């Protein structure tokens, strides 16, 4: 079983690019990160910062998570992100995603020792 | 019982200001929109655009909702928004919120006739 920290890395980290360079970014990344294997994951955000910078958020601003838990943290700075969301034309096994690049604060839930991101809650 | 459309208006519309003017915006708005009555709502976004502009999103870009439903719409333009999230010091009946102003696309779920916003899904 994949650990929670490793799942967060796979689903939400893309440190190899500064930003989405095209409308096809999401189709490509959702497939390669294995988020379209048995069905199309409806919504998924990738963060274009170093793993260290994203892990550091776990000691930044403590804020409520949408679900009411209190282990969420909001990044002090904005970060480059890409939101990937299925379009109307999307139908497994032909998943199709809209790519929206933005620079926003991220909010992650953190857990464990070491205390690292385990869920992506939202961006602001 | 409050209708779904009316609940969305109460929770998510603030057309009377162009933007949050201070760090106290959320404390004030969460109280006055009756979102701290019996407990502190953990997270809530207010949109600083006209009701007409927000309703118009229901005929803009159809995108997946986070929960997998297909009745979500992403605004073509960015809109002025304020995210309100409980801080660590927050404890009912003394709710306390961090105020984060941003300009972002909004994503809402739409339902009904007329086809209007009934949930705030996320911002990008
Ligand atoms: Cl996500
Ligand atoms: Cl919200």
């Amino acid at each position: 079983k994949e650990t929670a920290a490793a799942k967060f890395e796979r689903q939400h980290m893309d440190s190899s690019t500064s930003a989405a360079s095209s409308s096809n970014y999401c189709n490509q990344m959702m497939k390669s990160r294995n988020l379209t294997k048995d069905r199309c994951k409806p919504v998924n955000t990738f963060v274009h910062e170093s793993l260290a910078d994203v892990q550091a958020v776990c000691s930044q601003k403590n804020v409520a998570c949408k679900n009411g838990q209190t282990n969420c943290y909001q990044s002090y700075s904005t970060m480059s992100i890409t939101d990937c969301r299925e379009t109307g034309s999307s139908k497994y096994p032909n998943c199709a995603y809209k790519t929206t690049q933005a620079n926003k604060h991220i909010i992650v839930a953190c857990e464990g020792n070491p205390y690292v991101p385990v869920h992506f809650d939202a961006s602001v």
